[PDB]
C-alpha cells in the first residue's frame, strides 16, 4: 500500500484547497480523484472557437473572499461581467429594459407585493445561524412547508409569485415544491441576503477569472504533482485499524492518519465502510439530492445587444421559455461574443431529450425575440453542458434539502465519522454551494487534522478572512419606502 | 471470471424469486448478496427465549398471492396474528376500546370529516394508474404538495388530521411533510386501498410465516446450492463488452449476459457503472430515500391483555408514545407471549438516542398506561431492530418519493439500461413495498429477460396470480350513508343554500 498523512476524496476546488493547506503545512497528502480530470462541478472547455469557456461553476464576487485569495495565490486574475447597459425583464411576451438589481414593478399592488416578498425572504433570514440553521426558532415550522406553500402564502399576485418562483428556480436549480423553506432561506441568508445573491454588480455574479475557473483546481494539481491521482474513485474505507485504508477502484489501496471526504454528501453512497456509518449519516446520504441544469453558451460575431443599450441580462418568465436567465458571456476585450443561458430544473429534464442541434434553434429564437434582433439567429458556435448526467457530480449546482430533512439531519453534514472530515461547498457556512463555499469547507476541513494532531489550537479551526482589495464589497441599502411599505394584506387590515 | 446466464445483484426474496424463476427455467444464475445472510429487509431471529422472531417483513394477507404461493411451494404455512378480543385506540392520554378496523367516532360533524377522509384518499386513488401514477389526471398538481398539505386541505377536524397523520406514519415510516401526496395516494390504491391496507383480519396484517419470513429467502437458497455468493456486495457494473462484467468488492469477477438488480433504487448508488447511467436514472437514484423504523418485541411470561378482552392491537396518538402502532406476537402455540411495537419516522431518529434498557423501559410504561395494566412492567425479554442504520437496506419499510419525483422521473424506476433489469419490492404494481411486491417485480424481472432471450413472448413478461384457497379475500364493501354522506364542507354548502 501507498502510505500518507492525509487521503483527499475528491479532486474539485475543496478538495484541492484542503490538499494544498495540509501540503504547505508538512504533511503528505495524496488527492485521490475519480474523473480523468480536477475541477469537479467546475471545468473550463479550451478550443479555438471559444478560447475558454466555464462550463460549470464560473461566477465570483464581493464578500467572496477566500475563492479570490486562493486565486490570486495561484496567479488569477478577473474581470468584471458586463452590466454597463440595460437588463431586460421579458415579461408575457414583452420586453421591459430596466437598471438596478430588481425589475421596476408598476402597479400599486403589485408593487406592495413585490417589495413585501423580497424583504420578508431577508427578516425570516436575520432569525437563522449560518452555522446551524436547524436552531432557527422557528426551524420545524419552515422546515415541514415547501418553498412552493411559503410562496403561496406570501404572494398575493400571480406576478410576485412568478418572479420569487424564477428566483428559486434559478438560485438552486430546484422547483419550489422540492425543497424546504427553511433550507432555502438559510441558502440565501448565507450568501448574505436577497441583494448579495441576485446581484451581478456589487453581488455573486460580478466577475469572471480570466482563462476559467478550472485554473483554480488545474494550477492546485499543478503543485503538488504526482500527488494527485486521476481516475481513482474511491470504493472501500476502512478505519476498523491502526492506519485508515482508501481502496480505488482500479485495485490501489491508500493508507492514511486522517481522510478528508471532500464529495458532495450523496456520492458518499458510492463508498463501501467498515465499520458502517452511523445510523444518522448513513441515512443522510440517500436524503440530498443535487439539482438540475443545462449550461448553454451561443456565440457571435459581436456582442450585437450592446448597440440596443442591452447589457445581454435577460430574466424571462413562464413556462414556454426554455431559459429563463441569461448574462452576457463576452471576454473583456469585446470578443467572443456570447449569452451564457441556464436551462434550469424540470426544463432541464424535459429538453435534455433533444439533439444539440434542437436546443440551439429553440435559444437563438428565444433571444431573438428577447433581444428584438435578428442577428440572434445567426450564432457562429455553441457550447453546452447538461451536469444532470455525471456520475461523480449528481447534478449543478448544489444539494437541495427537501421539507423535513435539514432539521432532522443536517447537524451531521460535517460531523466527524473517526478520522474521517467532511469538505466540500455544502459544508460552507459562507456562500454553501459556490467556489467560495468550496475554499471554506476544505480549509477548515484541513485545520480540524491539523487540530487532532495537535498542530494547532482549537480556536484556529475557523478563519476569518481580510477583504479582497481587488474586489471590495459595497454594503447592501433599503430605502426608508421599501422598509415601512405595507404588504397587501397589510394594506387591507387599514382598511 | 465466473460465466453464467444472470448474474441477480441481491438474495432479499425479489432476488431469490427471480433467481427461481431463471433456475426453474434451464438458465445458469448466480446470486451476489452483499451480506453474510439471504432475506435483506426480512430476517428471523433464532434464539432459545424467543425460538425465532422477524426483526423485518412479517405479515402477509388476503390479495397478495404471489407471495403466499411462492411461500406455500416452500414447504411454508402462515397463522393468524390474534385479533379474537378488542383493539385500543389511546388519543389524549385516555384508551377507547373497539371492534372493526376503523376507531368508531360518536360526534356527527367528526364522524362526517372521518368518512369523508377515507373515502376521499380512495376516491383520489381511483384516478392514479397502479403501473404509471404518473398519468393521473392531476398528477402535476398531486405530485407539487406533501401530504401534509393534503391533510390541511382536506381534514376540518384535528380529530381526522391526527388520524391520518398516524396512518400516513405507520404505513410508509415518514412524516407527512417528507412525502408526496400522489405518490402516498398511489401506494394505498396500489394495495387494494386504505381498508385493504390497515385491517388485520382481512387485510395486509392479517397472517404470519409460522417459523418466520426468512425461511422463504433461505429456503431458496437450500434449492439453488452453491449458486449464492454470500459477502460478495457488489461494486461494479461494465456493459461496454459482449458480456456484462460485474465486479465486488472481494475482488471477484463476474461475467453474464444480464443483469437484475434486486436492491433497493437508491443503493444503486453503492454501485460505479461503465458506461455512467442515463441522466434521468443517474439522479433519480439521489431522490429516492427509505423510511425510519425501529421494529421492537417486548416479550412477557402470559398474554395477560387477552384476559382484559384486549388482542394486543394498540393504535396510540401523541408526541409523548414512542410507539404509535402494537400488534399481539404471541406464538399461535400461545407460549413466548409478546408485543410488537413500531417506533415511527421522527421517532425512530429521536430514541436511537437511548440504550436498548432505556427503549424497554420506555416501551413498558407506555403500554402499563394503554392497557391500564402493571403487568406490562414485567418483561421476561425484549429483542429490537433499528433498520435506519443497515448500510445494505438505507430504512425500512420501503422507498419514499418526496413532493416533485414520481412524476420526474418514476418512469425509469423499472426501465431497462441495456442488459440491466430491475427488480426489487420497489418496482412492483400491486402490494410494492411488501414480501409480495418483491415476489411480483423478480418473477417479472425474470421474465423481461427470458422474453429478451426469445424464450416467451412478450404477453407472458405480466402474468395474472391464482387467487389463494388458504386465504380467500373478502372484497372491500361500503354502506350507502358511507357512500353518499356529506364532507364538512358539503354539509356547510347545504346549509348555506336552504338558508336563502
Ligand atoms: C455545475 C455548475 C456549478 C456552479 C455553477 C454552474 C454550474 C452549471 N455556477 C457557479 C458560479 O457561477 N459560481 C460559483 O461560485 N459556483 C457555481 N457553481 C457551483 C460550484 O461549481 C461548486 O460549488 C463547486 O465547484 C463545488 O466544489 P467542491 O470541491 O465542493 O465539489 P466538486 O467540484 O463536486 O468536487 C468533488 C470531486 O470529487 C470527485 N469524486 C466524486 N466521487 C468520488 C469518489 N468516489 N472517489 C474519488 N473522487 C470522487 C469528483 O469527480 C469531483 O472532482
Ligand atoms: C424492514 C421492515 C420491512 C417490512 C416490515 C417491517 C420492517 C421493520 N413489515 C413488512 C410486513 O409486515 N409485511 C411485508 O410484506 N413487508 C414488510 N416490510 C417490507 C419488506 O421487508 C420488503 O418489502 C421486502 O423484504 C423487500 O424485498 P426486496 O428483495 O425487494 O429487497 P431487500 O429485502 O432489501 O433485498 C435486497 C438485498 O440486496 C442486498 N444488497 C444491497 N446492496 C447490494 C450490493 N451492492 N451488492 C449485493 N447485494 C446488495 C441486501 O443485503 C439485501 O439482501
Ligand atoms: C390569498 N393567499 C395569498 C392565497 C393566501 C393568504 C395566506 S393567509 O390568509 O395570510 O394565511
Ligand atoms: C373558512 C376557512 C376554513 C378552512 C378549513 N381547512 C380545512 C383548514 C382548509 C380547507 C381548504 S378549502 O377551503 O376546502 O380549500
Ligand atoms: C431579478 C433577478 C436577477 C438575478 C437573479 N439571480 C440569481 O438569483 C442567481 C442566483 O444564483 C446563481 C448561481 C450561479 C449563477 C448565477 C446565479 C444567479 O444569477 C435572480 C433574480 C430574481
Ligand atoms: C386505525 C388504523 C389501524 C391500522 C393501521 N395500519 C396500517 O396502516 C399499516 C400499514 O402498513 C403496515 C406495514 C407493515 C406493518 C404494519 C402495517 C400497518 O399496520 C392504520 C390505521 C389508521
Amino acid at each position: 500500500s501507498n502510505k500518507c498523512d492525509v487521503v483527499v476524496v475528491g479532486g474539485g476546488i475543496s478538495g484541492m484547497a484542503a490538499a494544498k493547506l495540509l501540503h504547505d503545512s508538512g504533511l503528505n497528502v495524496v488527492v485521490l480523484e475519480a474523473r480523468d480530470r480536477v475541477g469537479g462541478r467546475t471545468y473550463t472547455l479550451r478550443n479555438q472557437k471559444v478560447k475558454y469557456v466555464d462550463l460549470g461553476g464560473s461566477y465570483v464576487g464581493p464578500t467572496q473572499n477566500r475563492i479570490l485569495r486562493l486565486a490570486k495565490e495561484l496567479g488569477l486574475e478577473t474581470y468584471k461581467v458586463n452590466e454597463v447597459e440595460r437588463l431586460i425583464h421579458h415579461v408575457k411576451g414583452k420586453s421591459y429594459p430596466f437598471r438596478g438589481p430588481f425589475p421596476p414593478v408598476w402597479n400599486p399592488i403589485t408593487y406592495l407585493d413585490h417589495n413585501n416578498f423580497w424583504r420578508t425572504m431577508d427578516d425570516m433570514g436575520r432569525e437563522i445561524p449560518s452555522d446551524a440553521p436547524w436552531k432557527a426558532p422557528l426551524a420545524e415550522e419552515w422546515d415541514n412547508m415547501t418553498m412552493k406553500e411559503l410562496l403561496d402564502k406570501l404572494c398575493w399576485t400571480e406576478s410576485a409569485k412568478q418572479l420569487a418562483t424564477l428566483f428559486v428556480n434559478l438560485c438552486v436549480t430546484a422547483e419550489t415544491h422540492e425543497v424546504s423553506a427553511l433550507w432555502f432561506l438559510w441558502y440565501v441568508k448565507q450568501c448574505g441576503g436577497t441583494t448579495r445573491i441576485i446581484s451581478t454588480t456589487n453581488g455573486g455574479q460580478e466577475r469572471k477569472f480570466v482563462g476559467g475557473s478550472g485554473q483554480v483546481s488545474e494550477r492546485i494539481m499543478d503543485l503538488l504533482g504526482d500527488r494527485v491521482k486521476l481516475e481513482r474513485p474511491v470504493i472501500y474505507i476502512d478505519q476498523t485499524r491502526e492506519n485508515v485504508l482508501v481502496e480505488t477502484l482500479n485495485h490501489e489501496m491508500y493508507e492514511a492518519k486522517y481522510v478528508i471526504s471532500a464529495i458532495p454528501p450523496t456520492l458518499g453512497m458510492k463508498i463501501h465502510f467498515n465499520p458502517p456509518l452511523p445510523m444518522m449519516r448513513n441515512q443522510m446520504i440517500t436524503r440530498v439530492p443535487l439539482g438540475s441544469v443545462i449550461k448553454c453558451i451561443v456565440y457571435y460575431k459581436e456582442p450585437f445587444w450592446r448597440k440596443k443599450d442591452y447589457c445581454g441580462t435577460m430574466i424571462i418568465d413562464g413556462e414556454e421559455a426554455p431559459v429563463a436567465y441569461t448574462l452576457d458571456d463576452t471576454k473583456p476585450e469585446g470578443n467572443y461574443a456570447a449569452i451564457m443561458g441556464f436551462i434550469l430544473a424540470h426544463k432541464a429534464r424535459k429538453l435534455a431529450r433533444l439533439t444539440k442541434e434542437e436546443r440551439l434553434k429553440k435559444l437563438c429564437e428565444l433571444y431573438a425575440k428577447v433581444l428584438g434582433s435578428l442577428e440572434a439567429l445567426e450564432p457562429v458556435h455553441y457550447e453546452e453542458k447538461n451536469w444532470c448526467e455525471e456520475q461523480y457530480s449528481g447534478g449543478c449546482y448544489t444539494t437541495y434539502f427537501p421539507p423535513g430533512i435539514l432539521t432532522q439531519y443536517g447537524r451531521v453534514l460535517r460531523q466527524p465519522v473517526d478520522r474521517i472530515y467532511f469538505a466540500g461547498t455544502e459544508t460552507a457556512t459562507h456562500w454553501s454551494g459556490y467556489m467560495e463555499g468550496a475554499v471554506e469547507a476544505g480549509e477548515r476541513a484541513a485545520r480540524e487534522i491539523l487540530h487532532a494532531m495537535g498542530k494547532i489550537p482549537e480556536d484556529e479551526i475557523w478563519q476569518s478572512e481580510p477583504e479582497s482589495v481587488d474586489v471590495p464589497a459595497q454594503p447592501i441599502t433599503t430605502t426608508f419606502l421599501e422598509r415601512h411599505l405595507p404588504s397587501v394584506p397589510g394594506l387591507l387590515r387599514l382598511i
